[PDB]
């Protein structure tokens, strides 16, 4: 069940299509950051999980450029969905900026999001 | 710039084809862990960087299947690429693998991947 | 506020003096890995935060050896805290375990952390 | 053998001792960021580490307010150290501000770093 929509904690929107042969594709719009409207995405995961319980392994990236901007940095997202009554997809991510020599160090950000639907 | 084959540290081989639409394309095989062969790539790259002489910002993701096995995980690249007389791809990784929730925090694994011709 | 009892999500507790010296000391109790009974913790913060309502910056390590085990890791916790009605320390963590570099790629876990009253 | 004055790939310095009780003290100076001058970090370490050839298990931290200035902000490293001929020691890090609620997204900064004498 990880095709759908999904918010996270911040209220910003994944919309997600899950490929047969283990395709991600869709869109995102942040709430946040040097952003506006919708940005392409696309990513990989587990199409054949383990059944003693465990979570859905999985990946995507967003690059911040669309026909409206470009903030010249992306984003991905490694996490593993979850299922049962309340399914989740727990993350953690990194936000690399390009950047000058100089300032390499601290071109990339790392956090957390929780999307659920 | 970025299409082509790229080596890292680790004796992993990336090879990769950059659509100008800012998709990236591809194989990737593991020198190591639980991987054997070939693995589908996908990705996004800034299609339209700085001209003041920053990197140009990407990312991409792999699960572990194909059709020799699944070590029921998922890798994501964060970077930016750097041309020039040496040309490189540098790196941050996530690495998550599928957990039971009472083992969720030791699920993701980080590090750093670096990418040559 | 930071000296006190404080506990996360996991169930884990983290005991914690702030000093005026810009010091952290005290102890910690995980609920999770391998470990059991207390560990000595210590760190460093932000003895002048600023008044503009920002958080306060800090860190702390923990290697998991005490008079009953030896988990040969050890993890850091880095973060801010924040006050108010409802106080909060966030963190982010690494914990680190002693590998050989054969296995030194799958060396590191990255989490996060929520400490409240 | 942790005790000694180790470079990163940076230049920066670091002056560190280790305590026969998995203490770590001493002292930092960053060549880049905003910082100057030698600031102060305290951490951990294993201090009974396998004997297979494992690597040894370490972490400080330190916060950017020192004599002459202050960033509010603190860095945690974790990594482990790594004898022979080429001694060295291994981390990646964490840099935390101090932000606003609605800023805490950008508040984090990760990276790696190799130490060397
Ligand atoms: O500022 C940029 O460079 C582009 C916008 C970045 C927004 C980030 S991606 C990680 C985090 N999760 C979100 O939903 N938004 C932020
Ligand atoms: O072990 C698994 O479950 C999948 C293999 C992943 C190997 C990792 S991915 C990051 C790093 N870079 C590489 O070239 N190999 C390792
Ligand atoms: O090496 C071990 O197995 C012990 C590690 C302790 C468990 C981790 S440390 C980060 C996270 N926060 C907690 O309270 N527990 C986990
Ligand atoms: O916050 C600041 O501006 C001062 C901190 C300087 C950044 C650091 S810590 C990680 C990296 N390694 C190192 O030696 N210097 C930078």
């Amino acid at each position: 069940g990880i095709t759908g929509t999904w918010y996270n904690q911040l209220g910003s929107t994944f919309i997600v299509t899950a490929g047969a042969d283990g395709a991600l594709t869709g869109t995102y719009e942040s709430a946040v950051g040097n952003a506006e409207s919708r940005y392409v995405l696309t990513g990989r995961y587990d199409s054949a999980p383990a059944t003693d319980g465990s979570g859905t392994a999985l990946g995507w990236t967003v690059a911040w450029k669309n026909n409206y901007r470009n903030a010249h940095s992306a984003t991905t997202w490694s996490g593993q969905y979850v299922g049962g009554a309340e399914a989740r997809i727990n993350t953690q991510w990194l936000l690399t900026s390009g950047t000058t020599e100089a300032n390499a160090f601290k071109s990339t950000l790392v956090g957390h999001d929780t999307f659920t639907k």
